[PDB]
């Protein structure tokens, strides 16, 4: 098997010629298995909304025309893609909720593992609610801010604060005259739900205007989580670290933290710490916590722990033999882990109430016992190290090094090195020069359709050659973290001449001897919060909205329905977004013109799908120099 | 065409042969162009929740066995089924916030159209809830509970009240046992589509239990919905009426109500009769209102409203050539209508926000403005009559007598008039002799793949010969109702003798001089609630919990997700609850034992699926006579 096809990571590939040879099936092989896959949900005619369905209509040719109620492919598509919005915005309202009721018990006295870790991101979140700060108590301040952060999931006397705040008003302004701005989060996700439902909504246009402002919804919740996990575990700076397999050690417990939420894997990481001694008393060196997914990248971001793998791949770094727990909490799991632990001699363990999966042991965290929970956890990771004594193990000694850490907050104050009180004003300098052609966001999953990082590096590769500031998040930034593009000694090679020449200059004005990064890692999805912070603040110091600004974002391998509801929101505030796999839109013309042409008049943005890496990236460059122009700018 | 094979009603069976020879597509057509449908989704068996799908699993045979992520058979039946409730949920969550911000709005004095009608029941519903009403004004005590209304949409320091304070203790401590309470409305609906998304929850009893909860969720939308809807409009109380498309009237302005919330539709009956003169100079008798579907049901309920035709059959009351207007709200419209209404000339007309269909007049419906756009709409039906001048009009001159208007306060009421202080007892005495073997609730919509009213009918008459207490909601009221089922004058043909024998005993002590009629008609689909009261009510003077009562359920014929909710909270309270269409779980074994077999171990109750109707009645009869056996008595 020509593995290359499957993943260009070469310790993927690795791991397969293993899994291959031991008889150990891989999404991989579960896609072959899946083939030809299904052209009406595919395209997206297929509705399931009620027992008179399945309703399928055909792309061409005769009937099925329409759904048995009449739906027409207009409004089949539409409620579909509507439905995927609100389901990325749940697990935002999720993960974010979760981190409210965790500050509040801390400040409450009733989770003591957990605190106010950083005091001046508090007390600025709550300036930006508008909540007062002076003469009170922080933890007062931070039972506002979580009474705060559950009240934007309802409707109540103002809409979402966590859009309306972190946004420029002008933004705001648009948004609001087209009846997008979120009244509630979850108040959205059900009403999405109901005017999908059979016999409501059955016009395209009005149906995609409630998808948009549902997703504001799951930017709020991205937004709400991001600020929350900076208060309570410390906003991120830049941080040195590495990535891929081999950062697995055959003589450590290896203990992959893997999911969204790092409520209890932040924990994990200083407890694993305390364990030492007990670890070596069992005969391994220590534990060696290694990050998968999102939660890897929020111990990567705040603690410099290593990333292992993310998204399609993660199977593989049980398939090595030396991982001896994987814990998860929820979102982006392939369940598939469950039944490779078997085999593997991996202990996976469930810790959250509402994602559990059969075969694995579940271990009720509790914010209130969280060292205890973690010693639990641990202690079955040791005894799953000692059962492993005397085996071998193939762990592939292939990892980059990644240097990220780059909160907005850290990027600020890098730039600061060069103009303290005006920090934006090096990086508008050097886009108005042509040094900084534009900024590329990168977000989103892998997608087992695609040749694994395939998508992200080409483009990358051909965006960074024309000097475009990159940034990344999510398994965006592990594909480019594993692919070298967070080494800075990759600057030389990748960088176009403008780009290397400003890497350069931040890099030795905060001590480096040396550039930042070729790309910028951002956090986990739930930090393309982040992104958009700072391309609000660009924003407000340039005096215009979003929509005039050389910034794009690229899903280039999306997945899961939260990449759906970021794409979107990236639309709404006002980028022009790119889609790399295909999302279930193409069985209707018109859906795909409002997506991808008409919503330009509403929000500014719209969506560039492109499956052919090379044209996707032409088609960005086309984008971010057509704001150029706008701006009256060379390109 | 043999239209029996496509509906039992005679009214619908001539307007199909009009619809065919003037070549109108209807439902039927889309659903004979629909076939064969797909298997996948028919089962169950398919997953779109991530870009990586369409995922499918072949029932039986080879590969596709497992989807790609890894998820089971079992995950994705539970999964698909969990977003069917939701959906259901969101539409009960809608319809009941509407109508507390309409009372709040009217309290306010923000809505003069509106106001407290019933101000017995705000007074009770504030006393279920634990608000004073001493010495308090009606406006503050509505204000009150408006604001406890919308306070059971999110989290807050107690539970879902709108399911706490309706059931019985002993039943709520078997769910809170289960952690089966919802803690809020939307919540709820939130946490299902996160746990469903990809690679979250993937163990199907987690996932059903998860159902089972967001299936209360949608009873607390039921039942806020007829209490607020009973402060708002009334009470129901016995009303008599007619059904059937024979209620149109060639000389009259024929206006149509349809939808589910009749927010509007209540003020269109009070300003229809205002604007008589204004149609008789149109040249009119009047405006007559009819209804159809849920809308149809609570002005039939509240008012005597004549209710047109139901669910499936919609198209053909157009078909007449008759129908002036088709006044909108959401829920359970074919969006085929507005498509028709050319053909027919139908004005089509929309009024809320979220739900608006492509070629249809929109008309902004605020309560503010209610009466101002009542008379828009209805000068829109004004100037269509005259439009339709010297046309002939094909009415089928079919109509049946209907008996309506059995709220739970009703019932009682009426069952006082023989015993005053006591009114349960007469029925439970009833019961206990075996004059009443049980109470069957027959609920939800009729469905393409059910000749109309085939399985409620013939389930009906086998139940009422053995003596079966029959009350029906919904589109099951409304099959019922069109087949004569509602009119006294067919107690003699279709009761047993000891039933026989209870209708006329309590229809002679209130006056009839003869009997109620077969079945009690207890209103719309949220008013499926009523009979919960009811069965409670019972439960309590029993001292029993409701998984003792012989009472059953009967979606005899479901379609919408609506239904699908209905059904699962009629198991978790503690009901035998038949479905007769499929539900997509068959392809998963363990799926179906779970909602067939050991729900019975959780809650008490649990799902009969039968499609073919006598079998269903025989199973039905079963589980109302082991109910009877565990209580002792002789059946
Ligand atoms: S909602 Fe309409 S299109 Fe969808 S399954 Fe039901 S009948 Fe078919
Ligand atoms: S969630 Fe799993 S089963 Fe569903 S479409 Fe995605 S890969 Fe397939
Ligand atoms: S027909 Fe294949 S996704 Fe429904
Ligand atoms: S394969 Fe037909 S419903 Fe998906
Ligand atoms: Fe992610
Ligand atoms: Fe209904």
């Amino acid at each position: 098997a020509r593995q290359n096809l499957k993943s260009t990571d070469r310790a993927v590939q690795q791991m397969l010629d293993k899994a291959k040879r031991e008889g150990i099936q891989t999404v991989w092989d579960r896609y072959e298995a899946m083939k030809p896959q299904c052209g009406f949900g595919e395209t997206g005619l297929c509705c399931r909304h009620c027992l008179q369905g399945p309703c399928r209509i055909n792309p061409f040719g005769d009937e099925p025309k329409v759904g048995i109620c009449g739906a027409t492919a207009e409004v089949i598509v539409a409620r579909g893609l509507d439905r995927s919005i609100a389901a990325g915005a749940a697990g935002a309202s999720g993960h974010a909720k979760h981190l409210a009721h965790t500050l509040k018990k801390a400040v409450q006295g009733k989770a003591a593992s957990y605190m106010i870790k950083d005091r001046t991101k508090l007390h600025s979140i709550a300036k930006r609610l508008g909540i007062p700060t002076e003469g009170q108590k922080d933890e007062d301040i931070a039972l506002e801010v979580a009474k705060a952060a559950l009240a934007d999931f309802h409707e109540k006397d103002t809409p979402v604060l966590w859009v309306t705040t972190v946004l420029p008003p002008s933004r705001v302004k648009v948004l609001s005259a087209h009846g997008l701005i979120p009244a509630g989060i979850d108040h959205e996700i059900a009403e999405i739900m109901h005017r999908t439902s059979m016999g409501c909504d059955a016009d395209a246009q009005n149906l995609l205007l409630g998808g948009l402002r549902c997703s504001l919804a799951d930017l709020a919740g991205c937004y709400m989580g991001t600020d929350l996990a900076d208060i309570l575990f410390g906003t991120p700076a830049p941080v040195v670290t590495e990535s891929n397999l081999g950062v697995l050690k055959a003589d450590a417990v290896n203990v992959a933290v893997h999911g969204h939420n790092p409520v209890l894997s932040d924990i994990i990481v200083s407890v694993s710490k305390e364990m030492e001694n007990e670890a070596r008393a069992a005969g391994a060196t220590g534990i060696n916590v290694v990050g998968i997914c999102c939660t890897g990248n929020e111990v990567l971001m705040r603690h410099g722990i290593p990333a292992c793998t993310h998204s399609v791949s993660q199977e593989m770094a049980m398939i090595t033999g030396a991982l001896d727990a994987m814990i998860l909490d929820y979102q982006c799991i392939q369940p598939s882990v469950a039944t490779i632990a078997e085999c593997t001699g991996t202990t996976v363990i469930t810790t959250m109430e509402m994602s559990k999966i059969t075969g694995a042991t579940h271990v009720n965290f509790a914010e209130e016992a969280a060292v205890e929970n973690a010693k639990q956890i641990l202690r079955l990771a040791i005894d799953t190290f000692k059962r492993r004594k005397g085996k071998p193990v193939e762990i592939p000694n292939i990892k980059t090094k990644v240097v990220a850490g780059f909160s907005t907050e850290a990027i600020i104050n890098a730039l600061s090195k060069l103009n303290a009180n005006d920090p934006l004003k090096p990086l508008i300098d050097n886009v108005v020069n042509g040094n900084i052609r534009g900024v590329c966001l990168f977000a989103g999953c892998n997608n087992v359709k695609v040749p694994q990082d395939q998508n992200f590096t080409t483009i990358a590769r051909k965006l960074l050659k024309q000097n475009v500031l990159v940034v990344a998040t999510g398994c965006g930034a592990g594909a480019l973290m594993r692919h070298g593009f967070m080494d800075p000694a990759n600057v030389d090679e990748l960088c176009g001449d403008g780009l290397k020449a400003v890497l350069t200059a931040i890099g030795e004005a905060n001590g480096l001897g040396g550039p930042l990064p070729p790309v910028l890692h951002m956090g986990s999805c739930v930090d393309n919060s982040r992104a958009v912070a700072l391309v609000a603040a660009l924003a407000n110091r340039l005096g215009v909205d979003l929509d005039r600004l050389p910034v794009v974002a690229s899903a280039a391998e999306a997945m899961h329905e939260k990449a759906v509801a970021i794409g979107t929101w990236a639309v709404t505030i006002g980028l022009p977004t790119h889609i790399g796999v295909l999302p279930p839109i193409t069985g209707s013309l018109p859906v795909t013109q409002i997506l991808t042409s008409s919503v330009k008049d509403i929000t500014g943005g719209y969506f560039i799908v492109e499956l052919d890496p090379e044209t996707a990236a032409d088609k960005l460059l086309a984008a971010i120099n057509e704001r150029r122009a706008g701006l009256g700018l060379p390109w």
